[PDB]
């Protein structure tokens, strides 16, 4: 229930321990006034300082002038901060505005097309994003709702996604959660404590070529539908061969414990862990921070389940791209389909009560 | 951390309200009474396992390699999480298996109400399973696996996820707030009032349908809220809509949330004034609904609202008169009913040998 500090060299919500619920929104900008947009970034930062501390935005949710709408919509009243983090990111399409083209980072690479892609252009892309994570979904919704409200006229919501439960871990000392295919997910991820691994694989550095990004990261979001009907009729052995780990313990094939190191040659050549593993990808390493979703039925008598996949990396070209290319022959492909996609530059942290989101860019 | 599954009544009605909801409505595809009864027995066995935190069948792993696991596995290593599973039968069930003359009179079709805009695909259903739990993944896993067991005999018609309070951070003697920002649930039938439940909630034998004694009747309504319109309304307009203030939830003129309302001090079309049993000939409901937020629609708006669930001893004398009295509710400006269904919720599974629906079949 405690708060997660908002200030830092880095934005919270990345190396932070992974909170139970997610509300992810992508925004398009509807003002051509750079001054208006900068004032928005400052106002949103002020709201976030309140929101992540458990306080109502502006002058509160009630007790103001009767004839004016309340500053805060009020549904988080009486709730604790619940580890709320707010993480902001800039889409490639934002740099065509306010004269930012010269500032687009080289590591904000558009993704190539991948075999199997069935991307819905409505649930893809976006000028900027806010990732709201909390252990209470009312807290996460309230923050997105109130950010959008404050941005009325300057931004609209392009698309959003709710994650009802995490499928990722930055704390290997705690239990690994399972995804909706029933497998532990997050065993071999980067930990929030591994400060040297985060420096090499996650945080952008001055020398990488884009000084305003020093301290930030790069985010890939993929909405991935799961063919649970097809999966749920596969034998237990078939499911375990697809991944290279047993279902119960989550141990690499042949071994006894979830955290024993995989021996890649014992796995099938198209096994998911074998293909995604850094050793198979020239050392490429990712920080996975995704969440499960279900969005009703598919209209055909079945539940609609999937995974909202989020990966943070130091450079999209040396993180997500090579690992995803190596998955062209993944046995998991038979059961999944990518149906939404977006990349964002996540700027450095808000340094103190005078700093603001995107201040190094603007 | 668990709720007993066996009882005179099904759990999940008067038992403590859990944090999360997965509601699913199923359509029946088989015509065979025997095949259906068989399924009901299978379902009860799996429910016993799930509500105690165990995997269904022979488990999620450790079986024949060339067999699909009995349990899909995503709840492994989680606790029972106060999971309750409540099953109900829709009016359309009674057109099959020759049960037409066993439909309870109290399971009345709903009239059309002013402002209804019901989506057909998210309405109705031959039967429903309400899964509540403090962990959403426990709830989802239950529905997922019940649907799997029933494949070939039932399909999922529509499904709804919902959330109330988060109990690991909020006190249970603290009223939750709906997404309009008002405390919700202040004047409600509580699970402790065993005589109000008998008078208002539970079906009794002399009511007319003996197989439903110990049961209840469920109305579900998917109510969209026009969030962005509501949020532009003044604080005074919002409080005028309900007849309570937003901060404390006190009825107008009163000081504490739990002070009894003085209905003449509220606006004639205030929501509380129109819904109160005194304005409805004593009609009283047990509300057990959950908030929802499914995402954003095509115009950038929050697809969010209240998935309203009401239990009552007779639909004709509970939900119907009260909803009728809301014809002029000032709240109507800000909400839209977009989905609807009714169900007869049978009595409870009495012991290890009993099963869902046994009194009917
Ligand atoms: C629904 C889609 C996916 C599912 C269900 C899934 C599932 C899993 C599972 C069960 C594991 C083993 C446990 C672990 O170490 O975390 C794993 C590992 C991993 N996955 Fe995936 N995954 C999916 C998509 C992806 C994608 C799209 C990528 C990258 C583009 C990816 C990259 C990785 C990596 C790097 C590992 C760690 C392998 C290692 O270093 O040992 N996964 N995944
Ligand atoms: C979006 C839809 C709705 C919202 C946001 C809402 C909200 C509220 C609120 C804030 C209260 C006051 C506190 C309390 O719960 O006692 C209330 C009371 C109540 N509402 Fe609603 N409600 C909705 C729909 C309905 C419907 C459809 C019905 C019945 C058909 C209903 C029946 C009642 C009743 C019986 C009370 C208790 C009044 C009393 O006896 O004091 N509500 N509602």
């Amino acid at each position: 229930g405690s708060a997660v500090p908002f200030h830092g060299a880095h934005q919270a919500g990345i190396a932070t321990p992974v909170q139970d619920r997610l509300h992810f929104a992508a925004f398009d900008v509807t003002t051509e006034d750079r001054a208006a947009f900068v004032a928005l970034l400052k106002e949103w930062t002020a709201a976030a300082r309140r929101l992540t501390a458990g306080h109502a935005v502006g002058e509160g949710a009630y007790g103001g002038l009767p004839e004016a709408p309340p500053d805060d919509t009020g549904e988080a009243l009486g709730l604790k901060p619940s580890r709320l983090t707010l993480t902001i990111g800039f889409g490639p399409s934002l740099f065509t505005r306010f004269g930012l083209a010269d500032l687009r980072p080289e590591a904000l690479a558009d993704l190539p097309k991948f075999p199997g892609d069935n991307l819905d252009r409505a649930r893809s892309g976006g000028d900027l994003c806010v990732q709201a994570c909390a252990d209470d979904p009312q807290v996460a919704v309230h923050a997105i709702r109130n950010l959008a409200r404050i941005g009325f006229g300057k931004v609209v919501v392009r698309w959003s996604q709710l994650g009802f439960g995490k499928t990722s871990s930055t704390t290997p000392d705690k239990q690994t959660p399972r995804n909706l295919l029933g497998f532990k997910d997050g065993t071999r991820n980067i930990a929030g404590t591994e400060k040297d691994r985060l420096d090499r694989f996650v945080w952008a550095a001055e020398k990488d070529g884009t000084p305003w990004m020093t301290g930030g990261s790069y985010l890939v979001a993929r909405r991935i539908r799961m063919h649970i009907e097809t999966w749920d009729r596969a034998s237990l052995q078939e499911q375990e061969d697809v991944f290279g780990r047993d279902k119960g313990e989550g141990a690499p094939v042949g071994k006894a414990k979830e955290r024993d190191e995989p021996f890649l040659k014992a796995m099938k050549p198209d096994a998911h862990v074998r293909l995604a593993h850094p050793d198979s990808n020239g050392g490429a390493t990712l920080l996975r921070r995704g969440y499960s979703f279900t969005d009703g039925t598919d209209g055909l008598g079945r539940l609609d389940a999937g995974l909202f996949f989020l990966a943070y990396q130091r450079d999209i070209r040396t993180g997500f791209v090579p690992v995803q290319r190596n998955l062209a022959t993944d046995a998991l492909n038979e059961y999944i389909q990518h149906v939404g996609s977006a990349v964002f530059a996540v700027p450095p942290g808000v340094r103190d009560a005078d700093d603001w989101w995107g201040s190094t860019l603007f």
